[PDB]
């Protein structure tokens, strides 16, 4: 595994090919569902906002930032990600809006959604014709 695009994976998958790939993985800590999830397994890690390399190379982030600048901070690191869409429900953005807002990052990431079905539909929007 080495490509990027769009799949549909869940948060262990994401997690499990973050470690296997040593790839960046962002996390909106917002959504503390995730946040328990991955804090029961790296409990020694203490949360913190930004790069958080221990054990997976993590990203945490607050949904308060534009999609714009938090994109902007991974563009910077130019470094290959495994996440969901970075504006989409941790922005309150749509599927559409949260592809093309995310057209502007500039380096190679794996992108997620709910279902199969929604891959195509959002890579549809990634290449806009």
């Amino acid at each position: 595994g080495s490509h990027m695009g769009t799949v549909s994976w869940n948060l262990r998958e994401m997690l499990a090919h973050a470690e296997e790939t040593r790839k960046l993985m962002p996390i909106c800590m917002d959504v503390r569902a995730i946040m328990a999830t991955i804090q029961r397994k790296y409990k020694g890690i203490k949360i913190q906002e930004g790069i958080v390399d221990y054990g997976v190379r993590f990203f945490f982030y607050t949904s308060k930032e534009p999609v714009a600048s938090i994109i902007t901070k991974l563009n910077s690191l130019n470094e290959p990600l495994v996440t969901m869409p970075i504006g989409y429900v941790t922005h309150g953005f749509n599927l559409e809006e949260a592809a093309r807002c995310m057209r502007s990052l500039k380096a190679p990431a794996v992108v997620s959604v709910s279902s199969p079905d929604a891959v195509t539909t959002y890579n549809g929007y990634l290449t806009s014709s």
